[PDB]
């Protein structure tokens, strides 16, 4: 019969290590659990056990992915075909996996030997350990749970490790899986989808089993990438081929983004920042995490209060949208209450003879009741020895008194006491203890200061507020505001065409490209002003998402779009040329060499010249290069009316050859008859369906076409095949049955036939393809290569012509027109494009704290972003694998990235740092991520503890403000990376928040000066960092906030670097 | 899971009808059958009925024929995978059938349109019936039964016709499959084994079926070549391949063969049967009628001496009162004038009465009768300058022997052809295929017949003018001499050695169309050659050598790896892998640094040739010379071709057809680098042409390295030598015949004559005039004559009666219109049967008009005006050497017959009796009667009745026989 597998993903079923198995956040069926299964079937067809049967399966191929549920279960059906030496897993009567399995009747222990190494003796003491081996799975979306890690060790270069065994062969072969793909220079999810042959014989597995001193048994797994094999063990997998799997937008999480600004205190209104800043100030002056709030209010403040993470919201604060009304209102809210009214003298005298004391004023009238206090104790907290904290300590430590203590920071505008406060209003100490500060940040000198011992400060313990900021004249303080959705826009003349979200054309706007930002133009490049850029079907398949983008050949980031392969426009000299690029064509300005360009000539336009380069390349490269088209040969060719189709027969019929065409339509037909009066009413196929067949079959005698150009796929190739001659040549033009691997019957070979791979990309990754651009060019001088039918569509409707040439209709070639040709001269460019962070190559950058757990993955996404001179600085340089597996990486893809020792809290420690990095180039970025976390209680501070947390952030942010601002006048970054502590507050680290607060401050005098500037409020980062390496595992919700991704953190990262706001902030809500 | 069909073949089974399916005497499960068996397991599997349920068939692989047992039971299962589309018929384990089969969701009746044919017919009239439909069927080797003789009428192209319909699939496809085959110029035992798509639809069926007269149920079948396609009824067959089953040895047709030479030892009735209008039957009869005195009945023939009476007695004896009469006949057959008439008038008619011996014949002084001797089994050889090498049992290396060539009874003499004397003949992979019978003779390209010897494909030695060449030739390279085109000869260089060059043709052709014509090697590629010590790796290795490419090579032993590293020493150590297994794939990649391999001449299969695929580097190219996988249809998967690979699939021996100037590329290749020494010969293991055995089996081993040459003639001194003609060699007697002379076949419209014709036509007749009375009628003689005349043989069909003498001098000036007349066939008969009693001199006189009376006219019109005659034969019968009942009117004629060609043989002049036993598959016992026993012999199978032929034209006996045992 057929052996049916529950797959039951519960507690107490016997397969619950596959919940651990989490791929891009969905449970999947691993790609071994499927060889298990089918083992097991063979095993109890054959009648023996799994671990008495050795096994091997071939030409296994993954149709589709099974998704374990939660709950429930999965029935996975194995057949076996003994005779056929085949089996099939279905789930319900889908196929799932395929492929041929038998018992390895003469096993060979000799085959499961590690071969040689391409580098044998690497002299590498540092090594992947399992925890960064698996962070840098999960970097890439592999979410694997405790069961399936199993990697204990392994190489930098993922050749070679150590697979745990647990008695489990799923988990193992899929650990072998995982180290195949953690040496893989590509970027995302890899899953299988075929292995060309697995070996398993579990009786030299067993002798190959060593125990370590854990007396955990263990293997050796090595990857060879040249012989494409990974041996483990008594397994050995060959010719595995993983295909990338789109990561689902589900399981990218939606950040809130907010903008920390100063607000005065003293400043429609309903649906306006105002309320959201009075919300936040009466939130920040609250006892506790509850919320009693009493009032057409309530459609607004739970909204705006949501994405406050730890606030427990209670609405039936005071808020109401005259002097009996006020009393009861007074009387209504508590002691410290603050009363928030809404509408259009009077109002001031009535909440004084209600005794109420007015807080804010934004024109929404913000009044608070006072509450009783005694003497404030002023406590100075702008001492550099940080010796304050001893008396913060001592007045806190008294928990019976409720006296105010009133911190003060009238000097060092750059005081961080702002995250301080915030942090110890949540501490057991000092929730009603009235930690309340007063800081002077002067933006600029002109402003003078506040004179303490005045009627100012007098109205501030009448006010009473936590949070009081001098900031030039008005008094307010820090607060959140929502960022705006758009994406920022710039006038750029360099612009190109991408997806925003993968796979949805409505997403396809115009992004800043990095042709601005660099130029470097040198012989054997040349920055081409795009005029006309045509779209082809790769370019639909790509932004459709049918495609992968890494699928194209060539060296692309996992951020850069690829879409357009062709262009027509002019040149750095001015003349009229078209030219073909493997990628970025559909764009402003390409950078292409001259050896992939044309001259157009007079007669031509440029629109019309959009069309030719790739078409008429593919059609020569296929037909005479490869074809070896002789005059007066019969052809085959498929989709005639497309753009391929119509060079090959406009290059046959040059020839005088006999050709066959298949159009869908008769629209396309009247159109080839129209454009090559040569064809015959005979000459014409049916493109849809397999008939074609028959038509040239019948119209060539039974003997066959001379040549096929095959575009189309499955049914219709295999009848294409069979439309062959003898001596006959298939060129094949499509790529669906080339990467689906579908088999081709090997008897059209008997009848002299030659099959043709044919991909004109390979030109673009290897010289050869001068041939073809001399065929190009004699072509047009004889008037072979003649312009094919342009679709117009201008620069502003890319998306409108994706989504029209996506049907089908379309005739020839759809034109994305970028610069309207000018009539003036063949001889003789602003556009508002969403803003992309790119650097120059020629720029060096800083990232202080750059080897740690944020610090690597934002210079691997500044490398990404054309940093070619960077400068890492730790306090110990590299020390785990991972680290240097990155700055390998790095160094030998181009990049001079250096790992500086070099500490940024000294003053001379700061200009040697920026002295490297101008040895480099002009530091054109300074990266803040230097950080230590003395976390604990305010009892156990010590100022020691605020000295050592606050030079790696507050004052090496002051000694790189003093560098940069005396040495760096071409500096374009200033980032510096606080922490939502610093934003909210966070119990238990005190210090950290007031060195985030005051780094906030500097890059705010930074910013205002008109020097760059920028803070951000990180929330907890998922992928790495210090608490998800050290605790954290997985997605824990730490104080009411999701740990973030990495890939969301960067995207974040981009938007905040093209706002013009000091201070911005990110987390995701649990 | 596996639905178990349990077949029977039982009387009281209903799966009674399958033994009437046997092919080559096999009773055979037809593919159709197994197509049947799958669509009711689907059905089963879906909970519908086969009628109800629309079936399409895609790439239906037969990997073994089910043979049924006359007693027992074969299971077949049959394992069905809905998911993947796929099923699987297994026998006890084993593979049988695999593809792919599901439901018709959608079913276009527009599918079962009949194709239009490429021409009209113009014979519309003239169709084949169900019976010669049949019967050339059971001639090609198909002994179909009733239940399987579905196709009632057909074309003469055989592309339409009309099938039967029995309500029942197995037998309705497999009669569209025998259509499919019936217009098929190959000729043997063709069975499915691969069908790209069938599309059965029994909804449109039940439309297209169509009632006649009969009250039968019938479909139009239309069978299209051009598309490759065939339709009937609601069954649409696509790409339907046939590969040449080998038909069995295990032939029971093994035939007593015999001679006839004359064997030196109441109150009487006399009866002179020497008169010529018969008149004498009355008085026989008469006779006959008493019982006492008719015990002493001497009939006795004095005139005539080829009166032929043995024959008359011999069947009258079988009647009832034959042996009472006790029949005696008195012939003077006197072979010579001079010799004196035996007076039956004086003591020697007393001796002869005392005797009392029942056949008494004077010849020449001697008292004797004629008996039947068994006939020697040694082969006839002869001493020929032509002749060639064949295997006269197909796989037995052991039947290795030399037959005369075709080229010495026939000497060709045409400009665009030479006749070269062939000094060494060299063996290659493919001759050793077909000696040991692992490849079909059909497989091969060209026209050959089903006689003809494809073995030897390279020849080295001397043209016509006796320049010392080498050549290479599609097949029969192995003779002393080849007829083949110039176009395909080398000049030897003067360092050479015919020995020497007899290496080169093939093997550094093929290395030269793969490597530069196919792969387009560039200097410096890195390339790999599999078997690179065979002879075909050798030249590769050559030539990738001087280009100065990286070469990788696969050898099977660490001797044949010495053998490359001195015979070319610009290899290294890294440079061989094993190609006895897959390693060579891991050697390739490590030590290419994993990019692959620029070029792959593969000739490796299954797991060893997806290795070399997988070596292949970007933009490589394989070159697939070899064949398993191709005939095969092995899949190949195609995602290799995303590494821009091109994947060739190099036949040489395409050039042998078209020989235009793509072959004339390889030619000026191969020149190229012989005058650059690029091209240098093989190490050659040299066997005599005396011993060609030895070397098939040396070589078939496969120790040997290099070549394996057959030495027809030891290379003489000499550069330019005159004369150039071939050494006298005995070899095995065989019948061919010139081009330019005409033969005559009379009564040749018949069955016999219709496979005498067909046979001559194979042995190189090229005039040939048939006679018959009433001309061509059946559709059978059409189709034939229409083929012979298109192949472009002269065939004339006249209808000079042989009987008169009129009739046969005009019948001789017809055939020398053509050309000289080298042969004449008399199978004129005619058929009076009965016994005696109701017998007449009349029907004597019609049933001796074909035999008696048309050979005397033969006899003498040929002897008057036919001096180049070299065939004289006429078709006896069992009948008149033992005896029939109720036909001693053809026993008299045929012994009168016998009697014409021992006298012609005697006189000098050719002359030949065939006693034929039962004739199978066509003729007279094949429509009149029923595999049935007649007379106690078994109807003779018509591929032995030509081999007997072949080998009694090859005989200095006057008269033979042949029959076969029941």
């Amino acid at each position: 019969s057929a052996a049916i597998y529950n797959i039951d993903t519960s507690s107490e079923s016997p397969d619950h290590y596959l919940v651990d198995h989490t791929l891009d956040g969905r449970v999947l069926f691993p790609a071994t659990g499927y060889l298990s299964i089918v083992w097991k079937t063979l095993a109890r067809a054959l009648g023996l056990g799994v671990e008495q049967l050795p096994v091997v399966f071939e030409d296994v191929v993954l149709h589709q992915a099974t998704i374990l549920p939660k709950t429930g279960t999965v029935s996975l059906e194995v057949r076996l075909l003994e005779a056929s030496r085949a089996f099939e897993v279905s789930e319900n009567g889908n196929l799932v996996v395929s492929g041929k399995v038998y018992q390895w009747d003469d096993p060979d222990p000799r085959l499961f030997d590690h071969p040689e190494s391409p580098t044998p003796n690497p002299t590498e003491p540092l090594f992947l350990a399992q925890a960064e081996v698996y962070k840098e799975l999960r970097l890439r979306g592999y979410d694997y749970g405790p069961h399936f890690q199993g990697i204990l060790e392994a190489s930098l270069e993922g050749d070679s490790g150590r697979l745990l065994w647990k008695d489990n062969w799923v988990s193992f072969m899929d650990t072998m899986l995982q180290m195949s793909i953690l040496g893989s220079a590509k970027h995302g999810l890899y899953l299988p989808t075929r292995v060309t042959a697995i070996h398993i014989d579990p009786a030299t597995h067993r002798q190959k089993l060593y125990t370590l001193q854990d007396k955990a048994q263990v293997a050796d797994v090595v990857v060879s990438r040249w012989l494409r094999v990974t041996v483990a063990g008594g397994v050995h997998i060959s010719g595995l081929h993983t295909e990338s799997a789109p990561r689902r937008q589900q399981e990218q999480q939606v950040p809130i983004l907010e903008k920390f600004c100063f607000t005065p205190h003293t400043e429609g209104l309903l649906d306006s920042p105002a309320l959201k800043a009075c919300l936040d100030t009466a939130v920040e002056n609250m006892p506790s995490l509850k919320m009693k709030v009493v009032e057409h209010l309530y459609s607004r403040i739970p909204g705006l209060l949501s994405p406050h993470p730890l606030l427990q919201l209670s609405y039936t604060l005071l808020v109401c949208n005259p002097a009996s009304a006020l009393s009861n209102m007074v009387a209504a809210l508590r002691e410290g209450g603050f009363l928030l009214l809404h509408t259009l003298d009077a109002w001031e005298s009535l909440f004084s003879r209600v005794s109420l004391r007015l807080v804010g004023l934004k024109k929404l009238f913000l009044c608070r009741r006072p509450t009783p206090q005694d003497s404030p104790i002023f406590l100075p907290v702008d001492d550099t020895s940080f010796r304050w904290v001893e008396s913060l300590k001592g007045i806190l430590a008294d928990e019976d008194s409720s006296r105010p203590v009133w911190l003060k920071a009238i000097n060092c505008a750059t005081s961080g006491v702002v995250g301080l406060v915030n942090c110890l209003r949540r501490e057991p100490g000092g929730n009603r203890l009235r930690c309340v500060l007063l800081s002077n940040l002067s933006s600029t000198s002109h402003v003078p200061e506040v004179d303490p011992g005045s009627a100012e400060l007098q109205k501030v313990l009448q006010g009473d507020l936590v949070m009081n900021v001098y900031r030039d004249g008005a008094w307010g303080a820090f607060r959140h505001f929502l960022l705006e959705e758009d994406k920022p826009e710039e006038p750029t003349a360099h612009a190109f065409v991408s997806t925003l979200t993968r796979g949805d054309l409505s997403s396809i706007r115009w992004v800043c490209s990095s042709l601005r930002h660099a130029q470097p133009t040198c012989p054997g490049a040349q920055l081409c002003t795009v005029y006309y850029a045509s779209l082809n079907f790769r370019d639909i398949m790509l932004a459709t998402g049918k495609l992968s983008p890494d699928a194209i050949p060539g060296k692309w980031t996992s951020q850069d779009s690829l879409l357009g392969m062709e262009f027509s426009g002019r040149d750095a000299s001015g003349k009229r040329v078209m030219g073909l690029v493997p990628a970025k064509g559909l764009a402003t300005s390409v950078l292409l060499s001259p050896d992939f360009l044309w001259d157009v000539p007079s007669n031509w336009t440029l629109e019309e010249a959009a069309s030719v380069p790739v078409v008429y390349s593919t059609a020569y490269y296929a037909l005479v290069v490869r074809g070896r088209v002789r005059p007066g040969e019969t052809l085959l060719i498929h989709s005639g009316s497309g753009g391929v189709g119509q060079a090959a027969i406009a290059i046959a019929l040059s020839l005088g050859c006999r050709v066959f065409t298949t159009v869908g339509s008769a629209e396309k037909r009247a159109y080839l008859q129209a454009r090559f009066p040569q064809l015959d009413s005979t000459s014409f196929a049916n493109s849809r369906d397999t008939s074609f067949e028959q038509h040239v079959l019948w119209h060539t005698g039974g003997k066959g076409v001379d040549l096929v150009l095959n575009s189309l796929a499955e049914e219709k190739l295999q009848a294409s095949v069979r439309c062959l001659a003898t001596h006959g040549r298939f060129l094949e033009i499509g790529k669906f049955d080339l990467s689906q691997n579908h088999p081709l019957g090997m008897a059209i070979f008997l009848k002299n036939v030659t099959f043709h791979g044919v991909l004109l990309d390979a030109f673009f990754n290897e010289a050869d393809w001068r041939e073809v651009w001399a065929l190009v060019q004699a072509g047009i001088r004889d008037g072979v290569v003649r312009p094919l039918k342009c679709t117009v569509f201008h620069g502003a409707q890319v998306e409108d012509a994706f989504r029209y040439m996506a049907q089908g209709k379309h005739i020839g070639k759809v034109v994305v027109q970028v610069l309207a040709e000018e009539p003036e001269a063949v001889l003789k460019k602003l556009m508002s494009a969403i803003s992309k962070t790119f650097c120059p190559a020629h720029k060096s950058y800083i990232i202080a704290g750059g080897l740690g757990g944020f610090g690597l993955e934002l210079a691997q996404w500044l490398i990404q972003r054309g940093v070619q001179k960077l400068v890492l600085t730790s306090r110990s340089g590299i020390r785990t694998g991972y680290q240097a597996k990155q700055v390998r990486r790095w160094r030998r893809q181009g990049v001079q990235v250096q790992v500086s020792t070099s500490n940024i809290s000294s003053l001379e420690g700061a200009r040697g740092l920026i002295a490297e990095a101008a040895q480099l180039g002009p530091v054109g970025g300074v990266f803040n991520l230097a950080v230590v976390l003395r976390d604990g209680l305010l009892e156990n501070q010590t100022p020691e503890f605020f000295q050592d947390v606050c030079k790696p952030k507050y004052s090496g942010t002051l000694n790189l403000d003093r560098v940069t601002r005396e040495a760096c006048p071409e500096l374009d970054y200033f980032v510096v990376f606080s922490s939502v502590s610093c934003g909210r507050g966070n119990a238990g680290q005190s210090n950290y928040g007031f060195a985030n607060s005051a780094m906030e401050r500097i890059c705010e005098k930074r910013r205002h000066e008109g020097l760059p500037g920028l803070a951000v409020q990180w929330g907890a980062i998922g992928d790495v960092g210090i608490l998800v390496e050290t605790m954290s595992t997985n997605d824990t919700i730490v104080s009411g906030t999701l740990p973030q991704r990495m890939a969301s953190c960067l995207e974040v990262l981009d938007l905040f670097l093209n706002q013009p706001h000091m201070v911005l902030s990110s987390f995701v809500l649990a």
